[PDB]
């Protein structure tokens, strides 16, 4: 009902935020050149065996990822707050929600056009099949498919994009963390500036698009659960570890 302005220190959180993705996300993919090459072997079968027996783009979709990891961390140390969180404390939500955060901001590269994440070019456009020749399972890859489309099509704002990505790092409910009441706090400030930022903008489904964010939160925790089973099976496959990098041996060892 009430539709209250946002307030003066919430506008600041929001530009700081969108400042932030927008130094961290570079919507021209220019640094995939970088990353070691796709390679894309014979497997229309699907074959677990060859899969594994080959992880051909596994260095590619790692060094993705792990690229995608640092940006993360750096759009983290952005958001409003975090930085009053002990080392320690802000260790251990970047390792928790890392891969929940890849999976939100690669929504928009994310294309419903033929279910994809196109960076670019189509050397650097990913499929189901792209995916699991990297080692992963449909187990993991479809319902990550569906997972995006329904975040596609709550049409977010980029005010809500960058919002929801700063509440899903700064969750309380993370093992691990020691000053949960702080985080709460943080959290909170956060979350009130989004219920804020949607009832302004968004007439009262102002109260549906925040329960459906709020839900999208709780899908990624289960697709974080599903990613970690798979990495452990993953982690097994002999030399596997020079396929990945430190970083990412690291966050989800
Ligand atoms: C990374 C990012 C992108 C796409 C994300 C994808 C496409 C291919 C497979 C992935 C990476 C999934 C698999 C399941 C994780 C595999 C990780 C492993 C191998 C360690 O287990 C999770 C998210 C899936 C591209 C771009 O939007 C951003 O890219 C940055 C450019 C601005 C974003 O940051």
């Amino acid at each position: 009902s009430l539709r209250p302005k946002l307030s003066e220190e919430q506008q600041r959180i929001i530009a700081i935020l969108l400042d932030a993705h927008h130094k961290t996300y570079d919507p021209t993919y220019s640094d995939f050149c970088q990353f070691r090459p796709p390679v894309r072997v014979n497997d229309g079968g699907g074959s677990v065996t060859l899969e594994l027996s080959q992880l051909s783009m596994l260095p590619h979709l790692a060094d993705l990822v792990s690229y995608s990891i640092q940006k993360v961390i750096g759009f983290a140390k952005m958001i409003p707050g975090f930085r009053d969180l002990t080392s320690e404390d802000q260790i251990v939500l970047l390792k928790s929600s890392a891969i929940e955060v890849i999976m939100l901001r690669s929504n928009e590269s994310f294309t419903m056009d033929d279910m994809s994440w196109t960076c670019g070019n189509q050397d650097y456009k990913y499929r189901v099949s792209d995916v699991t020749k990297a080692g992963h399972s449909l187990e993991l890859i479809e319902p990550l498919i569906k997972f995006q489309v329904g975040l596609k099509k709550l049409n977010l704002h980029e005010e809500e994009h960058v919002l929801l990505m700063a509440i899903c790092i700064v969750s309380p409910d993370r093992p691990g963390v020691q000053d949960a009441a702080l985080i709460e706090a943080i959290q909170d400030r956060l979350s009130n500036t989004l219920q804020t930022y949607i009832r302004c903008r968004h007439p009262p489904g102002s109260h549906l698009l925040y329960a459906k964010m709020i839900q999208k939160l709780a899908d990624l925790r289960s697709l974080n659960e599903e990613h970690s089973k798979q990495y452990r099976c993953l982690s097994f496959q002999p030399e596997c570890s020079m396929k990945l990098t430190p970083l990412v041996l690291e966050v989800f060892g």
